[PDB]
């Protein structure tokens, strides 16, 4: 383990809006909400170059009584069976339900699941996380 | 003052990844991508969402052996059983997790929610989605 | 009368693997392990439960695209919202599912929506697990 | 496929009960109740004997505050990626927890992860559930 230090110069009004705003949002300190935000930069970077594995989440909301799109939903999945790891389903009401679905593998892979189940006329909301498997931050 | 100067710690792994990025990108210094990130981060944490009843996502990875961060994690969570339903948890690795907590109620509260669990030491990074059950 | 004789249609298949199985055993003929699995099932679904308050899964497995279980599944679980949390889902294969659906609420209440979701035509196996979140 | 009729003599009483037990529980007719005791019997074989892929699932339920049960849990099953897939996480109450574990792989293995989980001190309530990945049945 080793941690480096080194000093940034940050327009004053800008450093105090963020002070203000991490501090409401919860955060103990600025280094922390920094760290966060070079942690968050790497991994968007991730999504854009290389082949690397990444990790993701994909949110919708459907009414499972209206067209096809619960047969559309698992069929898309289904054809996917390497990538999407399991989902967790809510019933919101009689007719609306509010899924996720988890996602393990290449980046452009799974942007292209996310843009087919996001595309679907049945699918009122949508919303792919991008995120990481850990592996490769700390 | 227009500049204020500050110091910061990091692992110096997560910092050679980051200066590789910044220079093929251009920037001249750490400041400048620091200063957008800073900039892009408040833009984000200022729209408003109002207090209307949504139900949403938030989608977590962090490392289950630093600090406490399970610990934190369960209790924060125990404290609003109101709005969360459920989580889902898949083991990445022999220490990384990903773990997705489903949440309804009004706006307000579920974004306060949101934010006291991203914020939370040990939680590496993360994302809230927030949607309405109604017609898109 | 003592027996009582009637007939049954299965997939070949399925009843390959039966045969092979009762066969080894030592089973003389399909009337003796058939009338055994009726009296365990019997006995399995005569215990009772009460109908104090309790937490439950309930697993299944089924082809998503045989008959219309997948509606029917929605459909019946819809109609539970307040004793239904969640459920998980996980695709096993290009055809089938395994689903586990977490509940909550009266024994009693609980012991029947199992019973409906376990004998939904499409279900090919379940089974349902009730415990009281109280001490050991 | 191929469907083959065949004829069984059961004690009268018996199905009696049998009929009565099944239309209250919700089946259509006894052919498809009895079906489905032949696919629960070849299931409970296939965790006997073979080294074919099954299926099941580990409900367990905990306090949370009480000892290392939680750390205890997560080392536990970080111990077995290949075989667990996820696991849905309920918060019942203040202090008490329900999680159900969905697990893949090897039967004999698979009994070893939920003997590990179930013998758990923190853990008050538990069960394994032996189901199938349903590739074999039908
Ligand atoms: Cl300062
Ligand atoms: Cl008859
Ligand atoms: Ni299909
Ligand atoms: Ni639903
Ligand atoms: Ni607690
Ligand atoms: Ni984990
Ligand atoms: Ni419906
Ligand atoms: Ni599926
Ligand atoms: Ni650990
Ligand atoms: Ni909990």
């Amino acid at each position: 383990m080793e941690l480096i230090r080194f000093s940034i110069s940050i327009p004053s009004k800008l450093l105090e809006k963020f002070d203000q705003i991490i501090e409401e949002i919860g955060y103990e300190n600025r280094s922390e909400a920094i760290r966060d935000l070079i942690r968050d930069f790497i991994i968007r970077h991730e999504w854009e170059v290389g082949n690397e594995e990444v990790a993701g989440t994909i949110t919708i909301v459907y009414n499972h009584d209206e067209g096809d799109v619960v047969k559309a939903l698992l069929d898309l999945q289904h054809e996917y069976l390497d990538e999407i790891i399991s989902s967790l389903h809510v019933h919101m009401d009689e007719h609306n339900c509010l899924e996720v679905i988890v996602v393990k593998g290449e980046a452009k892979k799974i942007k292209m699941i996310a843009d087919k189940l996001l595309s679907l006329k049945g699918v009122k909301h949508g919303k792919l996380v991008m995120t990481s498997t850990g592996k490769e931050l700390v």
